[PDB]
């Protein structure tokens, strides 16, 4: 094949193959009162989908069924994104309250149970991503005074009583910051159609 743009897809999907394997491997590490595990299995499914889809896309450099299956994977994923996009939009508070309950159970097990490497890693990343600590402003104090290894960066104890907690940012992420999720969703939508067109171009180009 003459076109090197077909050769680009191998590197692009191989990134998501390793990312799929890492996300799958990290999700299994977090697996190591079920709502916290309910959110963990979503990461297991996401990590497994990105692995086998990233497998077909990456291994598409070998050049077929393999490539044709990869194109069908992008079509079904695009239709499920539309379904998850419209439904997730109309139920924006349903998943928001579920992210709350996920964060609440993760924070409880991280503070009370000191041997919970999974609960700490989840809440710590939630803290570094949202600049929060504790569920309520009272939980911000209990976490900062006791389990300060969870609060993000060098945030002191006094700085958490005035800052907004995660139960404020989780809602603000879904309410005011829904434009951010819309961007990320469309970004996934435009890279799917871009890989879809480039997949049938590769199939029409590999014919020699
Ligand atoms: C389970 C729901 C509610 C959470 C959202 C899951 C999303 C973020 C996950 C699940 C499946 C994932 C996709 C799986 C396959 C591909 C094709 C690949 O070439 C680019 C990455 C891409 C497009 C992944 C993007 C992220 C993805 C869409």
């Amino acid at each position: 094949s003459t076109k090197s743009i077909k050769y680009l897809l191998f590197v692009f999907n191989f990134v998501f193959w390793l990312a799929g394997g890492v996300i799958l491997g990290v999700a299994l590490w977090l697996r190591h009162p079920n709502t916290f595990y309910v959110g963990i299995y979503i990461l297991i499914a996401v990590g497994a989908v990105m692995m086998f889809v990233g497998f077909l896309g990456c291994y598409g450099a070998i050049q077929q069924c393999l490539l044709g299956t990869f194109f069908t994977c992008l079509v079904i994923l695009f239709a499920c994104e539309v379904a998850a996009g419209i439904w997730g939009f109309v139920n924006k508070d349903q998943i928001a309250k579920d992210v709350k309950q996920f964060y609440d159970q993760a924070l409880q097990q991280a503070v009370v149970d000191d041997d919970a490497n999974n609960a700490k890693a989840v809440v710590k990343t939630f803290h570094e991503t949202l600049d929060c600590c504790g569920s309520s402003t009272l939980t911000a104090l209990t976490t900062s005074v006791l389990k300060n290894n969870l609060c993000p960066s060098g945030s002191n104890i006094i700085s958490n009583l005035f800052k907004e907690d995660c139960h404020q940012k989780i809602d603000d992420l879904f309410s005011g910051k829904l434009y951010l999720i819309g961007i990320a969703a469309i970004v996934v939508a435009v890279i799917m159609i871009f890989e879809m067109i480039l997949s049938m171009v590769l199939s029409s180009g590999i014919r020699n």
